[PDB]
């Protein structure tokens, strides 16, 4: 059985390589998750089959209980397994297994250096500095949800004031960073990458939640545990470690 | 069926509650990991009964492939789960299964505020502030095993420097931290709840490596992927940061 894996374009997780290049099948592509899942692949000993998951969709449902994106092909039976940075979440958990975490991170702020502000409680309780996320996002839906008391007075100055407050994708959201007074709600993974790049750049504060990319996988799959296995190896033998930090640190 | 459940005492996971109330079985006891099990009790519908691990320990092997600690209690099938601070690890999934994490720390440092040190880099090129471990625990068998550079030569200032480095407890590191220019090397958790109780006390730098606390079972447990999905609907609705804040906030 050689597995196809379906993935995302995502940088620094799953990228074309930057080559004209014979390059053929697994080898049109680079990054984190292509690192893994040589890693993976050579402790489990299994062929696969990269394959990009048609929409570009992460996988969400609509109102009738249908799936799309990488979900909807792990459902479908047309991907063995999913190796992308997806979310392990309880409403997808309901359809598709998943791995232990690869990769753990959190909500966190994307800001300026050398300002008093050190928390999301900062942003919450002031009106100067313009703060949101991206529009229909992870980080938006976790804030519209919310009922914690300050992301919920959070969330009012970005509903309410819908106009200047949320942007239509990460580059956008950077780009207000570093040209307004603007504060950037995303994942903590995303931050990290932006702040290795851009020295006038900072995280503030902790992390708003906690969650973790695993490997996704049909229900009742024979690799899930298998793949838990072979994560645990890699993060115990600082593998996970070196590859972040191939693909994340900067100038 | 009325689960046993294997636990250790461990402030502020797992205590005696302080008082000569009348009370029994699972009610003599309070903490993190007791509030936890009470959800868990709840989302998936079962009765449990409190069993401390006799022997004390976590769990670990012996030269003879023995286990020991709540890790013996489940393959023993002495208890149904373990819900305790227990790292999910490669080598104990090898005879146990475990949720997926309710709790996601690291190796980090304590250490005093107000200081040029930043990180485990600026420890690991000077001589003057005095750095270890607790001996023969979590933290030191993961500097033992290190190949990465920085880890090694820190390994060998706690190994070869044997006198002045390592500790026998908890209480004593901390004791060592505050009394003396030193520095201590535990799990993160432990750090912040420290932290939160002296206000002199600062967690120094990020994560050192990566690792969850999981709900134990024996392999092939029908429960466990139930308390992953009911850790996931905890997490999402904020209640694992409810009870974080609740046994770990100081004053
Ligand atoms: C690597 C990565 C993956 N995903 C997808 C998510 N993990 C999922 O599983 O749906 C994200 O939402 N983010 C953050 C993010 C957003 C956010 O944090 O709100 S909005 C968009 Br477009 C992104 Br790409 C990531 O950085
Ligand atoms: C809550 C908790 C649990 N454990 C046990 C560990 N998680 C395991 O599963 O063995 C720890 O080692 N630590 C840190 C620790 C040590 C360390 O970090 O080296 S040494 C000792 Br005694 C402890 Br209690 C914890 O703080
Ligand atoms: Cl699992």
């Amino acid at each position: 059985r050689t597995l196809i894996v379906t993935t995302i374009l995502e940088e620094p997780y799953v990228m074309y390589r930057k080559s004209d290049k014979p390059l053929y099948g697994n080898d049109r592509f680079e990054g984190y998750c292509l690192d893994l899942l040589k890693e993976l692949s050579n402790i489990l000993g299994f062929l696969y089959d990269v394959k990009l998951v048609p929409d570009g969709k992460y996988g969400a449902q609509n109102d009738k209980g249908e799936w799309n994106g990488m979900v909807k092909e792990l459902i479908d039976h047309r991907a063995d397994l999913a190796v992308a940075p997806l979310t392990i979440t309880y409403v997808r958990e309901k359809v598709i297994d998943f791995s232990k975490p690869f990769m753990t991170l959190g909500i966190s702020i994307l800001y300026r250096k050398g300002t008093p502000i050190d928390s999301a409680d900062d942003l919450a309780k002031q009106t100067k500095i313009e703060y949101g996320a991206v529009r229909d996002g992870s980080t938006m839906t976790f804030f519209k949800k919310s009922k914690i008391s300050t992301y919920e007075k959070m969330w009012a100055f970005m509903s309410s004031r819908q106009q200047s407050a949320l942007v239509k994708n990460s580059d956008e959201g950077i780009q207000r960073v570093l040209t307004t007074d603007y504060a950037l709600l995303m994942e903590s993974t995303s931050i990290e990458y932006v702040t290795q790049r851009n020295c006038n750049l900072t995280q503030i504060g902790g992390l708003i939640d906690s969650k973790g990319y695993g490997v996704g996988t049909p229900i009742g799959s024979p690799y899930r545990d298998k793949i838990t296995i072979a994560i645990l190896q890699l993060q115990e033998e600082g593998k996970l470690h070196m590859m972040k930090e191939k693909w994340w640190r900067g100038n």
